[PDB]
């Protein structure tokens, strides 16, 4: 149902919030040109795709940046100790394998170790001493990335690293693909640093000045074992997420019931989410100067921020199915 | 190795958040309206000083606002309760002497007494009942400091109240002085408020409207007994600090590894700051409009937010010399 | 140094205990076979590799079998429950991949989740009912390991899963290599159970009757940040680990220092092991029927019983050298 | 489905652990000597009964002991303090009826009193001083089992005393009975002091040197109120319970599926057990020489260890079918 080699080349691209550049930048940018008008990326990193249009200005934005750690001390024997960049848990890095980079397409294996927080993780890349690890290429500002790959778990799910929010990313290309002479001047945005504040989505949204905005992110779906049913939030399977409201945005309502609407008429699958805790670009968008009606569409995500995200891939296809009738229909609204 | 006669005007001038007005703003344009073209006071406060340029309009901010206390009831018996402007730790006000600000260049003295929080925190200034102290000129709002004063510890360092941000103030005036004909539209910033929120950087940003930006600050120099090595985040004496990312930003890598580059070439020492959570200017100029790109040079400073911070002079010189290398240089990034 | 291919094939072979016939067996015997007289496999499922010889009877042990986790139950949403093989740690367990065996030679994924104990753990294949799962492959007994594979850290180390006992292995099948016209009758054996209370060890030497036994294991290496100098126990690239004693064995004094004599005499790198609280397949040995003297080399491992293990080639040579020099001279013994 | 009154003769015989010549060794060699070749009583106490055989040499153990309380001493009036023989908990002593063992068939009655622990428990058997315990037969050493009997519990189940193991003892009585012409060298084995340790099965497996050894006992069945699905273990009348792995043992694989393929072929009711935590003789009958291929089955009990523990018939009736079709083609193993 998805296209699983474009979604390998999107979700093991290095891209740390503020290190976008160092590889998934440029998937974005190959993979997204031939479908666009013209491509730009900002002062902040943001790739900013164009789709001349027939009418209303709207923005779609995806993260591009996924959690990871930065090195921030040597030890004398080698090992290093890290701060991390965006919500990461200690929990996740233990007895875990990483991809130390120590340059853009270069990276050497390390080892997590040592329930920790912080002063009691580090990571072994097999140096001896300081120097050696110097040598190796490693220093203050060094990033790391889990090393994780994409895989498939069943008849209609996969595991990877940066599901969140690499798999919106991947719902926008598939977007920008199948849209057809949309009544809508559309600008694709993959934004940088949202993992670390929303950045990337506040700055290319004042700069784009839409009059809708929607963002695609992953959302949590907690339909696992000890989970009471009320606390759930998203089932897997069971369709594209419609977001009523996070901690972040109260999405408009007539928004929100125009996509339930647009879902029913077109049969596709969905559900309606309400997170008490949580955040995404739309957050920024809707403040965007004179503010900015938006809505969001969401990926259900077993297991978010860790090596193992869980996505099922009719979820993934009922989003893009939905954003791409949002956009040809939008005109109407 | 300072101009230590212009170090002590800048820290004791009181000026807590939001009552800039009250000393140091003063102090600020009389210290460099010579070296500037023009100079301007926002609406919120913030000095804005202009040196007609050749090149990118660059801004670079230094916060003049100190933390301080903020009377909130006058007791029966004269005694004084406060709350907090800014990040105070309640341990640091303990059988402490004040200045409590009853006018423009006018106070008296008080005394912080009775592990304690706000609740149990109250100044004595003398007085024997609540219309003694309103008649002595205290009332619902006024503002009170450390009563601190600048002095040498050994030979490189020096302690003083309000290092944080007023060390910045003096290393922007060092730096106006010394640039001569930079080939870029520089805009010297001391702006207010940062201590709450980074409230003057982001309105004096919105109004400037810079090509780049650049912020001065402390950071932590946690180099003291009882610390592990690896959480010391920067050492007194070892250089200028070149921030990497913070809990507010992450500094253009591009720019980082730019003055990186520079004080290699200029041989002036520099260390790389990691910080899990903090804040900076940064953090708002760097989110201004569209977006702009940012790096933040800092002073190593012991002991943050108290009457006793501690820093050294020749981090401070380094901190100088970089910054005005960055602004004959920024026009070849 | 090491035989990079080989000790490929035997750390990603499946074989929990119990369980060794699922590829581990193999790979032994094919391995070995050429370098020995006859081979064979017990009841157990031990495999006895023997090299007829001209003197002392010598057993020489390795464990095969790795810890690993069991299926208990499948849950009515398809999620399966597990039960440890061996001292299998939670936390390295939560957001981790495994391979599900569900035939030999045939695996599916699947991601570990949910500080835990087992009451809280739980393995998601992509199954949406208890149903789906068995259709699948998996049952009541199905057996899992870690997604781990072989990679190098710096230039002496590498990480992998079940270093525990597989490097043991690979050092045995190095030795067997080496051995040419050594005066004892050797006895190269593949153990299986170790890990849930040496069970192979104690059946394979009572039916070989050895007149000397060793046992080759690896030992903690702890290395690490954070650990008092005392309790390191060992260190990697230090040389081969002689054991003075653990838990289920005080190794003969005369072999202990036999065995650091020879060290010396062939400029080996070694050191000195004693832990606190362990066991090996030595432990077994030593009780045969009525006693057998024995010795245990043992290889330096950081990070023991997890996905990610650390060991360092120098180690690994320095115990397939010692072991070579002991079964050429313990004649003289 | 099951003979009752024998099943009375022998769950009420009395025979701790070290203590089985009191009762129940006469009870196991009189119901089962008319139906085997000869009957031999070991040093340890185990009766070991042998049906000559055309085949494999098979061990079949079931423990003829049972848990209870041994007297440590009288206090001055009369009261008597107790050790445990085997696993008791000293919840199910409190305010139950004994009967205390003064001599091989005879005993008086005694009270169980005073969550408690062992220091804390006392038995109360109507002596108002230790002379008048001593005069009524009673000194150190005395052993004691409840005083329990056989009941009947609805349609299939059953309460009883000592189910553990006294219903697999019932089962082999009734396989020997059953077995005709089987092509196997069968030895059934009533072994001593299991609850202490597996002592029994240990010695008796020695001298006996089978080619395959089938245990037969209790597991848990905890099918009732407040426990989750995933923890029950075995369910009360879904079928014999074919061991996969439990604390002592990971049954052979290759027996293990034959047994569920002989359940399957002949219609016979099981299920597959895993225990995290427990021990049966098949953990020393295993690892008797050098080695024996072992297989377990075991009858679902709830509330095990205690005065009242619960079986349903049609996992005995299941157990006895699936252990005689075992012996009846285990020639073809
Ligand atoms: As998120
Ligand atoms: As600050
Ligand atoms: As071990
Ligand atoms: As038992
Ligand atoms: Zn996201
Ligand atoms: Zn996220
Ligand atoms: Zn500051
Ligand atoms: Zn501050
Ligand atoms: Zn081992
Ligand atoms: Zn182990
Ligand atoms: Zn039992
Ligand atoms: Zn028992």
């Amino acid at each position: 149902m998805v296209d699983y080699e474009l979604l390998k080349k999107v979700v093991e691209a290095p891209g740390v919030s503020g290190y976008e550049f160092l590889g998934i930048r440029d998937v974005v940018i190959e993979e997204i040109k031939d479908y666009v008008d013209e491509v730009k990326v900002d002062k902040l990193g943001n790739v900013i795709a164009h789709k001349k249009g027939e009418g209303p200005k709207v923005m779609i934005a995806a993260h591009m940046d996924q959690i990871g750690l930065m090195v921030t001390h040597i030890e004398k024997n080698g090992f290093l100790r890290v701060a991390p960049i965006g919500g990461v848990d200690p929990k996740t890095l233990i007895a875990q394998r990483f991809k130390v980079w120590i340059d853009k397409g270069k990276f050497i294996y390390g080892v997590g170790a040592s329930a920790p927080d912080w002063d009691q993780i580090f990571i072994d890349i097999g140096a001896e001493s300081k120097e050696e690890a110097e040598d190796m290429g490693v220093k203050i500002g060094t990033v790391i990335t889990w090393d994780g790959r994409l895989e498939r778990l069943g008849k209609h799910r996969f595991v990877s690293i940066a599901f969140d929010d690499r798999i919106a990313v991947y719902t926008i290309l598939e977007v920008a693909k199948q849209l057809k002479d949309a009544k809508a001047d559309v600008y694709f945005v993959a934004t940088v640093q949202e993992e670390v504040g929303l950045r990337g989505a506040r700055t290319s949204a004042f700069g784009i000045e839409p009059d809708y905005g929607f963002a695609i992110d992953v959302t949590i779906a907690a339909d696992i074992p000890g989970t009471p049913e009320h606390k759930q939030v998203t089932h897997l399977g069971k369709g594209t997420a419609i977001k009523i409201m996070d901690r972040s945005v109260i999405c408009h309502p007539t928004i929100v019931r125009w996509l339930e609407e647009l879902a029913k008429k077109h049969e596709i699958p969905y559900q309606l989410e309400i997170l008490l805790g949580g955040g995404t670009d739309a957050g920024a968008i809707h403040l965007t100067k004179a503010g900015v009606p938006t809505g969001a569409l969401s990926v259900p995500a077993r297991y978010i921020h860790s090596n193992t995200e869980v996505v099922d891939e009719r979820d993934v296809d009922a989003t893009v199915e939905l954003m791409t009738k949002a956009l040809e229909n939008i005109h109407e609204l």
